């Protein structure tokens, strides 16, 4: 045994060795438990990020950590190979998306496998393959038969400079995020998935969900947003019907969630689509440049909340139906056509946005709601106006006294009776558009023919291939200006048609992907049902947080779509599930000759213990340190990992990365943290190496503990305790910073022992053994080569360390 630790000398050899093991690769064993471990698989955009090595770190300590339980562990990873980034990557450099994917998946998955995680890498899958897209264009023909998914005319934002198709996201200021033209709305046929169908399902199958964080239910049951409330229909004056046909001349149809304050309704509030705006409008200039603003915006969802309200008078009024009063009719920024009726009735004293609104344009606030003595105060909000919990009703002539769910029915009762109104459930999700207009994506099976309509492609034809042999140019989508692409014959009339060129969502890709590695070389289905009903579903999924939301939601829904499809038999993805936090550095710069900032990489600087500032490496010139942010692109802050590895190898990478913070938490860059992470794995090496120099290795104890020295009974409580406290980290707690400190507690406390008796050397054996082990999830390559050395058996045949409860039965005074 060499006497320092040298990471390039042991770590290929242990890889080798797992290797030639096959310990990774794993089947459909009936005789052991299965075990799936996921991480989010990754966008191939070049290398791995700090980002990548934190995510597959945690993964593989939770694999090897149920590998050593005796778990047959299937931890799968493969390539989210669509999307923009080779498409930019394209028009920047002038190579296919496909060209720059395929290098780019060879070099991550070296630097994966220079990690040494436990992948099952005959798993392996690539999204761009045909052999993976074919099974969602199937999905996608199959559901559009069924009318799961349809086609319907929707607006886009259209950038006329760079000829393509721009989220809300991308734009700013009503203008291209690059280009910096106005954007067009504009109406296009596009392709939906009818997720509304399964709302209620989505909704409350999360309850199931008793191993998720709950703020990712929250804000899944908050995204669907599920409401019970009531249609309310307001008779429209008899002075304000011109310009009005059909039931729009009749009544103003609004949705509320709080018809219990409908006593207190002070105006009422439409869409500037409504038909109620509209005829407004026709002679009021004001009311046409607010309804052009509306309808010009581009307000994301993420920000709806955050937009300024705004409205204007329409000079029209409504009536509402419980207690005579004539309401003005305002055209609103915050009301959306779609949603619901487009129209919203507004009651100021008693929901907070209405309260803003109304004291803007002063107008009337109304208490109908009262919560015990507490005083009402117009002019202020206080938080007890929104309760629906602890009020009852007050001027609200014969509701008054009434609680919600009661002054609710009665309200109903009041206006079906009249026919003015009904309960209704309503929700705030949409329906998940898919189409793209890119052209690095999956291609929707779909051919367009003047006699038969849209048609899918039969099963037989699928895929439809994705042709490789193409340079985005940046003035349209490629697909569309490529006839020998989508002119094709009908294959319904074999008749001339031609192709859809919009790509789908890559969202769909990885809505499915877990499933596909179950059997990712299975040619006759998504996954075949020996595969499905072995695996069941993922037990641990980790990811971060930024996906909590739209990847985690389609994700459950395209299970319970293939599960009603024959194809699964579980009605949930994912059982466990484990956010990370992000990484996070410093950043630094110099000021420019522009009155401005140039950002420099980290790597590239040098700090001068106190610390004193900092300088440029290659030319000594000091820069300015910055703040502490989100390692990307932007700051030019990101620290590679491969750097991180060639300096102090895999081990130590992993070892900071989960001793630095919780999953959970930022974690921090830090060069003394990463030199403190290697400096433990040498004391660990050292520990090793002078245990051995001095005897050579014994049998590890174990058994009757009567007759051992009070020393080494203490030392074997620790041990136990530490192989108690981490084992409950690991399987329980998933904080894997204090299962670290407790192993570094265990070796304080050996170090404070005399163990150079024959009983000492034999407990010493036993600590060493447990503790290689306790950490062999985390840094592998080192544990498993110090385990060779104190042990002939097969470390993963050895298993996981036992707790000796004996050991922590203390002496009776
Ligand atoms: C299931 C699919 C939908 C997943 C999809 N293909 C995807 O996200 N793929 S992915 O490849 O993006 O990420 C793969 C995984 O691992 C990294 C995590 C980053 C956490 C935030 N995060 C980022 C950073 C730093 C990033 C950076 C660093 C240095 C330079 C430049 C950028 N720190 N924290 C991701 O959430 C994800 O779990
Ligand atoms: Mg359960
Ligand atoms: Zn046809």
């Amino acid at each position: 045994m060499q006497e320092h630790y040298q990471p390039a000398a042991i770590e290929p050899a242990a890889q080798k060795k797992w290797d030639d093991a096959r310990i990774s690769n794993v089947s459909e064993d009936a005789s052991k438990p299965k075990y799936y471990c996921l991480s989010m698989f990754p966008y191939p955009s070049g290398k791995l990020h700090m980002g990548h090595v934190r995510n597959y770190t945690i993964g593989d300590v939770l694999s090897r950590f149920k590998l050593l339980n005796g778990f047959n562990v299937m931890q799968p990873m493969g390539w989210d190979a669509f999307g923009m980034p080779a498409e930019n990557a394209a028009m920047k450099n002038n190579v296919a998306p496909a060209a720059w994917t395929y290098d780019n998946i060879e070099y991550m998955k070296t630097q994966l496998k220079s990690l040494g995680f436990a992948v099952d890498w005959e798993r392996e899958v690539a999204t761009c393959k045909p052999e993976y897209y074919r099974w969602e264009q199937w999905l996608f023909t199959k559901l559009f038969e069924k009318g799961i998914v349809y086609r319907k005319n929707g607006t886009v934002n259209w950038d006329p400079v760079d000829q393509t198709v721009l989220a809300n996201e991308q734009v700013i200021d009503g203008r291209g995020w690059r280009s910096g033209a106005l954007i067009e709305k504009r109406e296009i046929p596009m392709y939906y998935f009818k997720i509304t169908d399964y709302a209620e399902e989505l909704l409350n199958d999360l309850d199931k969900l008793e191993h998720w964080p709950e703020q990712v239910k929250t804000m899944q049951r908050n995204w669907i947003g599920k409401s019970r409330g009531m249609t309310v229909r307001f008779a429209v004056s008899d002075d304000s019907k011109q310009g009005l046909e059909g039931d729009y001349a009749k009544f103003l149809q609004v949705y509320t969630t709080r018809p219990d304050t409908l006593m207190g309704a002070t105006y009422v509030a439409v869409a500037a689509e409504h038909p109620l705006a509209t005829a407004a409008a026709a002679d009021k200039p004001e009311l046409q440049a607010f309804i052009a603003e509306c309808k010009a915006g581009s307000v994301a969802e993420a920000d709806m909340a955050t937009m300024e309200k705004k409205g204007v008078p329409t000079g029209r009024y409504v009536v509402n139906p419980l207690n005579g009063d004539k309401l003005e009719v305002w055209i609103a920024n915050y009301v959306l056509w779609g949603y619901g009726d487009g129209a919203v009735m507004a009651v100021p004293a008693h929901d907070e946005r209405d309260f803003e609104f109304a004291a803007k344009y002063n107008l009337p606030k109304k208490q109908v709601i009262a919560v015990g003595d507490n005083a009402f105060d117009a002019n202020r909000w206080q938080e007890w106006y929104g309760d629906k919990e602890n009020g009852v009703l007050v001027n609200s002539g014969d509701l008054d006294g009434l609680d919600f769910q009661t002054a609710f029915d009665a309200v109903a009762a009041k206006l079906q009776s009249q026919g003015a109104g009904e309960p209704k459930t309503q929700y705030r999700l949409r329906d998940w558009g898919i189409s793209r207009q890119r052209y690095w994506g999956c291609p929707i099976p779909i051919v367009h023919c003047e006699k038969c309509g849209n048609v899918p492609v039969p099963a037989d034809q699928l895929p439809v291939v994705l042709p490789e042999n193409v340079v985005p140019d940046g003035m349209g989508s490629p697909l569309a200006k490529m006839p020998e692409f989508y002119e094709t014959s009908c294959p319904c009339c074999g008749g001339a048609a031609k192709r859809e060129t919009d790509t789908m969502d890559t969202f769909i890709e990885s809505s499915w992907y877990f499933f596909r590695y179950m059997s990712p070389k299975f040619s006759d289905g998504m996954v075949s049902a020996e595969s499905a009903k072995y695996w069941g579903a993922v037990d641990q999924y980790i990811g971060g947080i930024e996906h909590a939301i739209l990847h985690l939601l389609y994700a459950r829904f395209f299970t319970k779509l293939m599960r009603d499809e024959g194809l699964v038999n579980v009605d949930e993805p994912f059982e466990r599930l484990l956010t990370q936090g992000m990484v996070v550095c410093e950043t630094y710069y110099r000021e420019n000759d522009k009155g401005g900032k140039d950002w420099i990489n980290p790597a590239d600087v040098e700090l001068t213990g106190r610390p004193v500032s900092a300088v440029l490496k290659a030319d000594g010139l000091p820069v300015v340190i910055s703040g502490t942010e989100k390692m990307s692109k932007s700051k030019n802050n990101g620290v590679d990992p491969q750097e991180l590895i060639n300096a102090y190898g895999a081990d130590t990478a992993r070892l900071f990365m989960m001793f630095a913070a919780p999953p959970e938490q930022s974690l921090e860059w830090s060069d003394s943290g990463v030199e403190g992470a290697h400096r433990f794995l040498r004391r660990l090496w050292r520990t090793v190496y002078e245990y051995l120099k001095q005897g050579g290795a014994v049998k590890a104890f174990a058994g009757n503990q009567d007759g051992l020295s009070k020393e080494l009974k203490d030392l074997r409580h620790k041990l136990h305790s530490t192989t108690a406290k981490v084992s409950d980290d690991y399987g329980r707690r998933q904080q894997f910073n204090t299962a670290i400190a407790a192993v570094m507690e265990l070796l304080n406390q050996y170090d404070k022992t005399d163990t150079g008796s024959e009983q000492g050397r034999a407990v010493a054996q036993e600590v060493l053994e447990a503790a290689v082990r306790l950490l062999w999830p985390i840094v592998p390559h080192i544990c498993e080569t110090l385990w060779s050395e104190l042990n002939g058996a097969k470390l993963w045949e050895a298993g996981w360390p036992t707790v000796d409860e004996a050991a922590l039965v203390k002496s009776e005074i």
